[PDB]
């Protein structure tokens, strides 16, 4: 266990930075990944060798869509990681092993479709699982890949841990359906406003790192401006082939899937912004004060959106 990953200068100092992006290179995304695992972890959670076969396997099964891709799944890791590093005193063994492995995890085999798009198109996964439909698809797709031979990098826990492990990563990625986010951010809202919240409770630690995992899902809008609005242009590039698979189907769209709505997208941000996305940091900032930077680089980028309204900025 001689063998550090390191990083060149710039990314060593910057990817401590929640706003941190991992850049165009695909082929630094598993030693960032290995990296981030060495330290919010420890070079000794996992074999290498096995560390990095699963890695490759995961790669291998992400599509190339616009957004819902292998630069996603790192991505979200990322988040998951500046979370872990600067809350450190809060998570278990288990806890560090499993969330970074859950975030990569977290969209396999995604075709770029919701839910709803496989519900009225009748998919196979609408009959096999009837609600989180993809998440499912997702936690399914993370067993395959665990049960290839030389890919079980829990192999050193016992029969329990494995099982306790699998249940954290399974109970991450199904509350990476943003349809569940409202109920588990109300609950958490009035847990930690009544004081009734309690992280030994196992019940309440679910729904922590749920939202924590909402939270580093949605992180596109905690980056610099730049960042933030180039992503927006691959999410639509998905909202909108969908919105075209809806009206084939003979369905009108909602309006956030209609590539002729193209011009609302500005006043639509900011529906998903005030909605969404500032309760969701404003939530985990309450609960985990050092994730503070998320919020208010989320809050700097609402304001971005308002100038886009009101002509002081453009956005193509
Ligand atoms: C930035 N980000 N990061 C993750 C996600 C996510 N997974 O949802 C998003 C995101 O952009 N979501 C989003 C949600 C609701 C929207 N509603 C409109 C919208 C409404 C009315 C007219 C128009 Cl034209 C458009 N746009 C939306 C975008
Ligand atoms: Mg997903
Ligand atoms: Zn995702």
């Amino acid at each position: 266990g001689l063998m550090q990953f390191t990083l060149p200068v710039r990314l060593c100092k910057e990817i401590e930075l929640f706003h941190f992006d991992i850049g165009p290179f695909e082929n630094m995304w598993p030693g960032i990944f290995v990296y981030m695992v060495h330290r919010s972890c420890g070079t000794s959670c996992f074999e290498l060798e096995k560390l990095c076969r699963f890695i490759m396997s995961v790669k291998k099964n992400y599509r190339r869509v616009p957004y819902h891709n292998w630069k996603h799944a790192v991505t979200v890791a990322h988040c998951m990681y500046a979370i872990l590093q600067n809350n450190h005193t809060l998570f278990t063994d288990l806890e560090r092993k499993g969330l970074l492995i859950a975030c990569l995890c977290h969209d396999l085999d995604h075709r770029g479709f919701s839910n709803s798009y496989l519900q009225k198109f009748d998919h196979p996964l609408a009959a096999l699982y009837s609600t989180s439909t993809m998440e499912q698809h997702h936690f399914s797709q993370t067993v395959s890949i665990l049960q290839l031979e030389g890919h079980n990098i829990f192999s050193t826990l016992s029969s329990s841990e494995y099982e306790q492990v699998l249940e954290i990563i399974r109970k991450a990625i199904i509350a990476t359906d943003l349809a569940l986010y409202f109920g588990n951010r109300k609950q958490l809202e009035e847990m930690y406003q009544t004081g009734s919240l309690n992280l030994n409770n196992q019940s309440h630690r679910d729904r922590v790192i749920g939202l924590m995992m909402t939270a580093c899902d949605l992180c596109s809008v905690t980056k610099l401006w730049p960042v933030t609005k180039l992503t927006a242009n691959d999410i639509y590039a998905e909202f909108w082939a969908e919105g075209d698979e809806m009206k084939k189907l003979g369905i009108q769209p909602i309006p956030m899937m209609d590539r002729d709505k193209k011009d609302e997208v500005p006043q639509g941000q900011l529906g998903f912004y005030n909605a969404v996305a500032i309760p969701c940091y404003t939530t985990l900032t309450q609960i985990l004060p050092p994730t503070e930077p998320l919020l208010k680089a989320c809050r700097d980028n609402l304001s971005q959106w308002e100038k886009v309204i009101r002509g002081e900025e453009t956005a193509t």
